[PDB]
């Protein structure tokens, strides 16, 4: 393989599994094999948890500027590495090198570098009662924290969720995804590197099962995870019956994108562009249902096609690229179906639609950028999440049409409009149905913006400094400094 | 029956039920039959979250300050109606007089006040990211939510559910106990009388069954639970499966009151007789293990067994009585079970272990206040929650000791110490695995304090500035006042 | 005269100076006099030191819920006694009746409703330093503060200076001005009425002498100031120098109002006319420097002009009069001058610009409503503030030269913007100096925003949160549980 | 001399002053001249302004993350230079190279490491008013700030008051104490080369004349003085007759130290210890009269002379020495008055009380440890700020009587309490007029403590969140997105 044997992270050092399992990883350009992933046991999982818990107690007796110092040597040291992560990044997700170099990393070491510097923010509250009386509150680490990455951001999820948890003064046990494990294998040798206590970010290796393991430990305090809504339904429902946990929710969305009569039409074509097709298509975010005004649907619909057909699809290794290969087969069968139903239900095919199967191309899974013109509000394409580079273009006559539109669903991850005018900017925005909103933009996530769905979107947030807030527990203490008055007397 | 035939309470108004079912409330000191009330069915539920939904809309619509007026009202009701709502709140529970009209709708009335004043004060952040772009956040109600009652504090849970989800511009749906269905209504019937929309507190009645009609319900956007860890559990799992909701569960505990060789010892056993017998020891937080220093042991217990003489067992509408029977059968035969179990596995009855039966006490389920001496970790009195009158004392060498064993469970609501060393106080607090914590009292649950659990005892909090934040949803939004530079290009 | 003899409030009643000095107050409209009202001496201020630090004690040792509820029936007593404390601030100010009823005192309330409910949400912190050690704060009272008040909102700035002042528990000396010294007395008696302690609101009377008193006494630990720049900077010179006093200016401006060629003209206009004439010109905030970029000028100052010609000018008693007379021959003399100046300097007079003498006009003090066109950045009238009803319309050609003229002022208080653009409102609003900034709209404060002025337009701020929490300070409390490591060993 | 000719630091260099003026600066443990240093001019100062406008806008332009970096890259030249600015922040002040190379520099870095890290955590607020308008805070740099530094902590002084006022985006002009001068130029050379622009940090040099131009210029929005009480008092006059600045004022103190008869007595004189003669007495917050109850007297006051006598009183060039030299002989001529006038009042002399004059003694500014017993609240010692080594010893019968006493002064900067007993510790320190209170410790002022004083001890506050906050001002915006209303219809 290209990578070797590879394996778990625990207690400051790569360990064996004791499941007598492996899975392998592929390059999915080539389907070349990447490397053959030792799988976690449950004894293994139990381990973990202990090396966590030691770790955890280390950490969390540090000062939060001793965590800080250590943290921003980690940004550091990521920042150094970008170049060969990227390139690791790009191999394990097909994501074209130029996006791994740029943002991956970049972002994930943004994330870290913030709640660095916020380690020594974390306050209780203090309140007096009467003059016997007060209260205070302690905002105490949780203990140890499980974190189930998706495989469309490896590190960068790997980065956002351990950022915070370890800031707060936590541990985590983060396992990635299958199909993209190697990359945080790397996050965990740079933390020990930093100065990371042996079992503060650990990670266990392997598919759902694995995931489950984690959901269901009773040694585990908040599970975090980030993949798809069905998914997520049954991690939060073994992490609430297992041990009441704690949960954040991270799922998928089918976002709209509102463009306005009086949008600036250039600028909602580059948006609606980079809102399908970044990362092939494989974004929770995306604004994959694209409403536009009648009035300007002609030539909007033309902005976006010129724009597609410019998109340099071709070897996610070559910096020249923008757009590469899907994750897997997986994926492939599944958008390609999409497709499929999407021809069938009577959506217009204005862009793409076909495997690449040309030259290099037949080695991989690629799927060319897809556009859907006409669409129904009824049709599968439009209601579910394709999770790869399908755009659904929807007409619409009037403002309160495309909001009530946009609302109808279960999703409500993220949503945008795009439009020249101060009030129906905002006024659209205020009435949109997502934790996600971004007007006349698509798609930045900067640290400070706390980030999370509405409805079957997820559950809690991630960024800002709320999500730094919640890798903690509240202690409240009343200090009675008067006589204690009988109750029973 | 003492109070007739009671229903539903759905769009500001009494509403039959339409499952053919009824349940049947009683007087748990006579056993007199108190009310026959009407089952909610499925289609009710639906029915409440329609009604709900549309009164959401209205109370949100309203200005934070109309908000706030129109719950300072339902206060003033709630103020000006006490001693009736007490009356039947003691009738209902088994609870005495004493402190059903000096406790629970009191406190209840002190946070929807609380909240009240603090409607106006739920605000987002705003920070810039560079010139041409900011990000704001809105704290948006989450819509309608669940709200699930437990028969101990019938209308104080009621009002400490209800508050902050009204004062964030939410509407919620309660099922009380059906162990005592009364009370309930009545607030509902307060909050319409002082301006409440219709829909914006509805009322549904039944067993666990239509708990869980509440927790799957995919209208629903966050269910409160409050009851045991079993119960709970079962709740955060349908609640997360159905669709993804946010959770709260105030949960049971076995929460450890710990009794230093410097504490003042009139005071420490002051402390422990509220902390295991009030309200017949039917409380979430009671301090049940309680831990004493060898030294003190004996000094202590002679204390604490002079108190528990002094109870007064009675008639819970006798206003000198300040113990009354057990809410239900049910719950007497469990508790009498455990005194079995106590006496069984050795510990040693120092005070009570009986049912009283004789006069009007058969007619009742009245336990006597009962103290276990000598007492094991191991245990099952000691491990498990009783929720009756049963204090197990246990006695301890050291203070690393006292915290270890205090530690060593998987309950984790609350904690208190006894001591007038100042370090010894702060240090010992620190290190309990608790969310509420005491020092040198016991039982108070100011507005100003969030409360909840550790490990199994809950998840998220109630009460404090904090709860008022979470029955809000966060959106962001990023505002691009810049060129919009493409990303595909 | 109209309304008797009037003297100070101090300790729970009214009460004699002992100046042997007294002062009048007439109404501006017809010259009659209102009220002759005893001057406060030295010894009087001392005693409304003495009387409010005793009350101050008393209303500290409530509960916070305590102060709220007092300060909430305050409110009450405030709303049902609108119409008559209406028709005195009428009278004593020459505000139209149709601005006192609506405004006046209705927003006072307003204000002290706000901080009425908040006054349970004063926290400190608490942060750990280390296992051994934790920081507190506790934010105390100040003590005892003083207000000044400016004759143009006497209640209302009073209301607004008393409110945070005393939710926080403070007590509160308040000098209103001598132009109209009878509304604050009435806000003195309904303090009582609610409960609020002898001494917690003292009222006494008299010019800046009687201000200077308060500023410069050494048992007053804050005064809050408002009124002109020139008046301001002599009161915070006294203020620090007498004592180290904290301090809150609101002082005046030349708020820059930018009608830009995408703004909405007749909304324009509307927003520039309410920011010239409400009050009879009389507003710190009054967009007295009205920009108007050259494509629509003329457009935009016809419609001024039109709706200029509708403003009803008349008796202030008549509830359809809409602007009335200056509030004295002081004010009325000077902003003659300044229409002279202008005319003198070469601006064109395009309405009003005279006092009205016809009928009953000529005995009170009115001046028309005054524009003027063609307006230089080295105008008199455009540099200075004029306190009276006088627009001053400047043409600008492009959005750089409206910002850096907007700007080129040592005033700072208010600024805003008319323009139907996202990006421009926006990007506008945030290169501007001022402290107060309105987009669409003009005038509005409401209690959740805090308002003051950058530059020499004030220090500190008034309403929101912010200004609660500055009504107190901040006690930092270092708790030490371990040993003390001696550093002289 | 020693260093040399030393001048001014404006726009990213060293720069000559324009006044034709110099003054020098000495050891004052030897006497030697180590520089001769230029004053800057009123030219000067005007030429730092607009040099510091022109670097605050780049500086300001950039991200917060850009400022947090390049100020987290100055703590690390501090902390890599620490040795050597230990060894001339020693030879300025006279304070033992023990201090210097501990305290001055480690702490000064301390502080702006912490906010470096706060740099990103800079928020406003946004809260609705109706669904059609809403608000949002910007809280802006306030552009250019004045920092005036003490000559007691030089250095440190430097990094506490630019910290905050660099992270959050300002500018600012310092001038150190003529008496210490050195090491401020040291600190804007390593700002420069963390990567600081060209006058965002500035230093003028000379007495408090260059003080006044600085605290009177109209470009300079908020000055923050350290120094004594009646300089104090004039800069917060000149500051706001001047242009209304916003104002910061740590002042001197005369803070009481509360030994209970139930204090660990050997941690209660090792405190009073390092509270009396750390840094040779020049502490502003110093515990400088020490309340001691009657009952443990004779026991404590022993404990105190025992742990003087084996204070290490030498040249502060020695590591070995843990108490130098005052700082200038105006220190000396003062300090030695008021043991003069403690001796003529009646106040026991029990250690100290003379200057050293043997062998190298004689060349510097040495005066012995002092304690005076048997003292009285009407005596000079005990009233005034020493600002040297003496401690004032008081006994005290209850503790009522010992906080009335405490209390009873028009300082109010620190205080603190020794007493094993959790209500007493509270309930005294709750009761106590200080903004810096300490329990069973003094001195520590962890960058996360806000610091400053009640009364007469200054206005505002350092360190803490708040301090960075405070180096902010709020803008307001209200957006309105419906239709404007006319006032004049
Ligand atoms: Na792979
Ligand atoms: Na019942
Ligand atoms: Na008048
Ligand atoms: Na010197």
């Amino acid at each position: 393989s290209v990578y070797g044997l590879q394996r778990l992270y625990i207690a400051g050092a790569h360990a064996d599994a004791t499941s007598g399992k492996t899975f392998d990883t592929f390059d999915p350009a080539t389907g070349e094999l990447l490397a053959r992933v030792q799988q976690a046991s449950a004894d293994d999982v139990d381990r973990a948890v202990a090396s966590a818990r030691e770790g955890q107690r280390e950490w969390a007796a540090m000062t939060a500027m001793q965590r800080s110092r250590i943290l921003r040597r980690a940004v550091e040291l990521l920042r150094e590495r970008n170049d060969a992560l990227a390139e690791l990044e790009m191999r394990d997700t097909g994501k074209p090198i130029a996006e791994t170099r740029a943002v991956d990393i970049v972002t994930g070491a943004d994330v870290i570098e913030y709640y660095a510097g916020l380690a020594t923010a974390i306050e209780g509250l203090q309140v007096p009662l009467r003059p016997e009386s007060f209260v205070y509150t302690r905002r105490e680490p949780l203990g140890v924290c499980a974190g189930i990455g998706a495989w469309n951001y490896p590190i960068q999820i790997a980065c956002w969720k351990s950022a915070p948890a370890l800031a707060a003064g936590n541990a985590m046990i983060f396992k990635p995804s299958e199909v993209t494990p190697l990359s945080a294998l790397k996050l965990a040798e740079i933390y020990t590197e930093a100065g990371v206590p042996a079992g503060v970010f650990n990670v266990v290796q392997g598919d759902g099962s694995v995931g489950a393991l984690l959901s269901a430990h009773p040694g585990i305090a908040k599970v975090s995870f980030t993949g798809g809504v069905e998914t997520g339904k049954k991690v939060m429902s073994l992490a609430g019956a297992s041990s009441l946990k704690e949960v954040t929710m991270e799922l998928g969305g089918k976002s709209p994108l509102i463009v306005f009569d009086d949008a600036d039409l250039d600028r909602a074509a580059d948006i609606a562009v980079t809102a399908n097709f970044f990362s092939a298509g494989q974004v929770c975010t995306n604004g994959t249902r694209v409403f536009v005004q009648q009035a300007v649907k002609d030539a909007f619909v033309e902005r976006v096609l010129a724009r597609v057909a410019r998109i340099r699809v071709g070897k996610p290794s070559d910096s020249d690229t923008n757009f590469g290969p899907l994750a897997s087969a997986a994926q492939l069968d599944k958008v390609l179906g999409y497709i499929d139903s999407g021809k069938a239900e009577g959506a217009k095919l204005l862009a793409g639609g076909a495997r690449l199967v040309n030259d290099h191309f037949a080695s991989g899974q690629y799927v060319a950028p897809t556009v859907f013109g006409d669409c129904r509000d009824d049709m599968r394409i439009v209601r579910e999440e394709i999770f790869g580079p399908v755009m659904s273009i929807l007409s619409f006559e009037t403002e309160d049409e495309a909001i009530a539109r946009a609302n109808a669903t279960d999703y409500g991850l993220a949503a945008g409009v795009v439009t020249e005018n101060l009030s129906r900017a905002h006024r659209a925005i205020h009435r949109l149905e997502a934790g996600i909103c971004w007007i006349n933009t698509w798609g930045e996530s900067p640290a400070e913006m706390p980030v999370g769905g509405y409805k079957q979107s997820g559950v809690g947030r991630e960024n800002g400094i709320t999500t730094l807030e919640h890798y903690t527990r509240i202690k409240s203490v009343q200090v009675e400094l008067g006589r204690y008055q009988p109750v029973f007397g």
